[PDB]
This record gives structure tokens, C-alpha cells and sequence, in this order.
């Protein structure tokens, strides 16, 4: 396909965004396409031509969440551990939300909502995605 893999581990290379309000009190979440009651964050597979992970992250944040903003931090990598090597290596960025658009590519396939840190953390546990929670915890979100 168009997907890129680690030459070392064969992990699927993915990038996405922890999208925060300017006041850093809320994070943007979306429902999963697979599990429609589970709330996650925007991310997706790096494609063959893309020159950096920021490109992939901002493309997926537009496609999946209708969100435009400014990358303000590199949150490093997290690895997903497919239980009984990693098959996913995620590259996360912190984005400062500049606009949320009513219409975007996946707007009929997903719901979208801003959550406080407490609500977001319970969502990601509920979704069984501790690696996305790892990325959220590295962001400048207010954890009060
Ligand atoms: N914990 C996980 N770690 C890594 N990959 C996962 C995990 N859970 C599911 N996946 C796979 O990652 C891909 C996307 O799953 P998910 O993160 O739920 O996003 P999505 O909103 O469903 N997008 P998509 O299904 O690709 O259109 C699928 O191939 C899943 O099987
Ligand atoms: N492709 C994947 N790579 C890595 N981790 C994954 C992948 N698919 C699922 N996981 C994770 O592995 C765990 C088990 O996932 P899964 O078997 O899909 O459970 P489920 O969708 O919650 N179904 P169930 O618990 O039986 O009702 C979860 O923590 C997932 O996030
Ligand atoms: N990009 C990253 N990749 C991996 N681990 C990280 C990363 N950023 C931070 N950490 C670690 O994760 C934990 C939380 O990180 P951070 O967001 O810097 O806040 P903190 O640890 O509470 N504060 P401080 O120890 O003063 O830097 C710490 O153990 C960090 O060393
Ligand atoms: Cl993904
Ligand atoms: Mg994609
Ligand atoms: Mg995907």
C-alpha cells in the first residue's frame, strides 16, 4: 500500500496531534471508526511521499477532526504492544487549536468534542489506549 514501516522493527509509522485549546484546559477528541463509543485522538499512517511527521500529523488532524492549528511541541514517540516486536510507532505533536471547521472529510463517520484532562484520561482508559494517554500526559494540558 502507501504505508511506511520502521526499517528496524517493521512497526507501522503513525503520526498525530494532541490538540489543545489556547488556555490549555481542554483536548480535542474524536470517536474511533472501529469502536464508535470509544474516544481517541487524531493520528494515522505516514504515507510514502510525506517529508516529515508534522505533515502526517496535521493531515490526519484535518481529515479526522476538522482541526487547524500550529504545532508548538514535539511529544516524541510511543510504541503499541500487540499482546498474545511493536507493530506501531507513534510520533505525536502538541497543536494549539486555531480553528474547528463544521465540515471536514470524516465529519459523517465520527463525533468530535473538547474534554478536560480528567475526562480525556478516563476516555483513553475506557478505549484501552494507554499509549495515547502517555502522549496526552507529555502535553502542556492543565491536569488540575
Ligand atoms: N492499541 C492499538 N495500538 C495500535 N494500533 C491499534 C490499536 N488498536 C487498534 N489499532 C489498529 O490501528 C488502526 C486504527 O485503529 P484506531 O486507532 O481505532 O483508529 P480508527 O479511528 O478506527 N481509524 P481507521 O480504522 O484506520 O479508519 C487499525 O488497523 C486498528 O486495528
Ligand atoms: N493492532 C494492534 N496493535 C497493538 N495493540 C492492539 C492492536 N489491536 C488491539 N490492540 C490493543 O490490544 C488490547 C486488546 O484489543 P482488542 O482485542 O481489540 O479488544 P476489544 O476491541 O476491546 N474487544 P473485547 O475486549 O474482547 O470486548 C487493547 O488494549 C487494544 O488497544
Ligand atoms: N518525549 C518524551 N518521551 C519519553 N518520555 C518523556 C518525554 N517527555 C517527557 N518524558 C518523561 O515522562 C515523564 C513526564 O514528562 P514531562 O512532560 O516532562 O513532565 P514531568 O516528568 O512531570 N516534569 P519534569 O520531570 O520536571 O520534566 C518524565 O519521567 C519525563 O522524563
Ligand atoms: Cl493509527
Ligand atoms: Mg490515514
Ligand atoms: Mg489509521
Amino acid at each position: 500500500e502507501n504505508q511506511v514501516y520502521s526499517p528496524v522493527t517493521g512497526a507501522r509509522l503513525v503520526a498525530g496531534c494532541i490538540c489543545l485549546t489556547p488556555d490549555k484546559k481542554q483536548v480535542l477528541m474524536i470517536t474511533s471508526s472501529a469502536h464508535k463509543k470509544r474516544w481517541i485522538v487524531p493520528k494515522g499512517g505516514v504515507e510514502k511521499d510525506e517529508p516529515n511527521y508534522e505533515t502526517t500529523a496535521q493531515r490526519e488532524t484535518w481529515e479526522e477532526a476538522g482541526c487547524i492549528g500550529k504545532i508548538v511541541a514535539n511529544l516524541g514517540t510511543v510504541e503499541d504492544m500487540r499482546p498474545p516486536p511493536p507493530r506501531t510507532e507513534f510520533h505525536f505533536y502538541e497543536l494549539e487549536i486555531e480553528n474547528l471547521l463544521d465540515k471536514f472529510p470524516e465529519c459523517h463517520k465520527r463525533h468530535r468534542k473538547l474534554y478536560s484532562y480528567t475526562e480525556a484520561k478516563q476516555n483513553l482508559i475506557d478505549a484501552k489506549r494507554p499509549e495515547l494517554l502517555e502522549a496526552l500526559n507529555r502535553s502542556a494540558i492543565i491536569k488540575d
